[PDB]
């Protein structure tokens, strides 16, 4: 007798929601029927978390049993056309009884923090699926797509398994007003294409939900609607895209690619995602989807709200242990802050992180002087170490202020030291698109690093920031540099503020 958990309708739909959250990428295994049931639903959909394009989801553990019984594992990513995306599947072909017969996945690389400004345009790829196991559903014994006898009857189905069919997608993406939609098709031997699904997705950072529209809704295999489409933008500049969606039955799982043509389409920033390493004081990016109150280590999120103003979040990734402290509580559109590996009593890697999701270009304020308050976080390191931690104390703390004229296209920034009446860095920078760019400077003479003890100047050091939130209410912005007479790295964030 097979038992299995009673899922109600409401826990269907949650588990199908869950699918939704964005990664890097999505893998599904493709069901095979236990001799005693008669229905295996798509039920093993896990995210991809590696970031290599070479490597193929669960390959290896399906090479190691393949070579067993028989051994032809086909793999299919794309690799040829793709540059930052990889779609297709990895299964044995000479499958039989009821080992692994694969996989179904699709997995990007540098979700794209940069988008085509707008118009209208065209994504060109391929989609692959598996389809559940279903003796009970209507499929032929012979079918006119896919090879041999019973295809999806007692194993899932696959793009692998048709007739001299290729699978092409197209989608329109309208960068202008954030919508997407596309066809999923199949060109048969003699060069007539059939659609299978229409695509429609809203775009969120740099990624879009939506859903996917059966054609035909009397075919046995791809004839269920899903309601639960999402995918991603990939490639710094928005060159190609990937996505995955689940019918609503579990009975099929698609997954399909995109890249657009050679056309240079001028581009914005949406997304500012970077962190500062506190011992080469380097910057490199990182993953983000456009949610900045998440943070990706190693295709791993980190969520950073909390009750508190800034927040201490512990969280285990690969055996890994990751502590983060991010600000602030008024900050919505924004974070910033510490981060580093934990070894005990012993920190490595020490790094400051800042994110943000920019203001939309056409939404940035054409005039108007308006100040920011907010606090910031830095260390710098000539012989000694003086550090700024965030705090809530507008008076005396690591004060952040600033003075933006969106008039004349400039901002003027002040930062303290807790207790310091004067700042210890200014910095002067000039609006362009939704960002700043500009210096930072310390006094002619510096600031003691705390309290013949040294003194720390800094002239003109790189600024970079960027305007967040619907209407800029929240700017934020990093400098560092590394040399023998010092060396700092420093992330500040600030709130638009009104006369009380």
């Amino acid at each position: 007798v097979n038992y299995t958990d009673e899922e109600t309708q409401k826990r269907k739909k949650e588990e199908l929601d869950k699918l939704m959250e964005p990664a890097l990428g999505y893998v599904t295994k493709i069901p095979v029927n236990i001799p005693s049931v008669r229905k295996t639903e798509i039920s093993e959909i896990d995210t991809v978390t590696d970031e290599s394009l070479s490597l193929v989801p669960n390959e290896d553990k399906l090479r190691t049993i393949a070579n067993e019984n028989a051994g032809s594992v086909v793999t299919k990513s794309g690799s040829n056309t793709m540059n930052f995306v990889r779609s297709g599947y990895t299964i044995d072909v000479v499958h039989y009884g009821l080992r692994d017969k694969g996989y179904v996945y699709y997995k990007g690389v540098h979700p794209s923090k940069e988008l085509p400004k707008g118009n209208i345009i065209v994504y060109q790829g391929e989609w692959d699926f598996t389809s559940n196991a279903d003796l009970d559903a209507k499929r032929p014994n012979y079918n006119p797509e896919f090879n041999g006898y019973g295809a999806g009857q007692r194993v899932g189905v696959t793009s692998a398994d048709a007739k001299e069919r290729t699978y092409i997608s197209k989608f329109n993406i309208d960068f202008s007003n954030k919508k997407l939609n596309g066809q999923l098709l199949t060109k048969t031997k003699e060069n007539q294409e059939k659609l299978r699904y229409t695509v429609e997705a809203n775009i969120s950072g740099n990624r879009f939900r939506g859903k996917a529209t059966a054609t035909d809704k009397t075919d046995p295999i791809l004839g269920k609607d899903s309601e639960h489409l999402e995918g991603g933008l990939y490639g710094p500049k928005s060159e190609e895209l990937a996505g995955k969606f689940v019918a609503h039955d579990k009975s099929l799982f698609a997954v399909f690619s995109g890249k657009r043509g050679n056309d240079v389409l001028e581009t914005v920033k949406i997304i500012d995602a970077s962190k500062i390493d506190l011992t080469t004081f380097e910057s490199s990016e990182l993953n983000n989807f456009g949610n900045a109150n998440v943070l990706i280590i190693d295709g791993q999120k980190i969520d950073l709200a909390g009750a508190d103003f800034k927040n201490r979040k512990t969280v285990d990734i690969n055996g890994k242990t990751m502590v983060a402290i991010a600000c602030c509580s008024n900050l919505e559109y924004m974070k910033f802050g510490q981060l580093w590996q934990k070894e005990g009593e012993q920190t490595k890697d020490n790094s400051l992180f800042l994110q943000g999701e920019r203001t939309a270009t056409d939404k940035i304020p054409v005039g108007g002087n308006y100040k920011y308050v907010g606090t910031w976080d830095a260390l710098v390191s000539k012989g000694t170490n003086w550090v700024a931690e965030a705090d809530n104390n507008r008076e005396s703390g690591y004060r952040s202020e600033f003075d933006v004229n969106f008039g004349d296209k400039k901002v003027s920034g002040k930062l303290f030291d807790k207790g310091g009446i004067v700042p210890v860095f200014m910095i002067n920078a000039d609006i362009k698109g939704n960002g700043f760019t500009g210096t930072a400077n310390t006094t002619d003479t510096g600031f003691a690093l705390d309290s013949q003890h040294g003194n720390a100047v800094f002239s003109d050091i790189k600024v970079n920031g960027g305007f967040y939130g619907p209407t800029a209410g929240e700017l934020g912005g990093q400098f560092h540099h590394k040399s023998d007479n010092g060396s700092v790295g420093a992330v500040f964030g600030a709130k638009r503020q009104i006369e009380k």
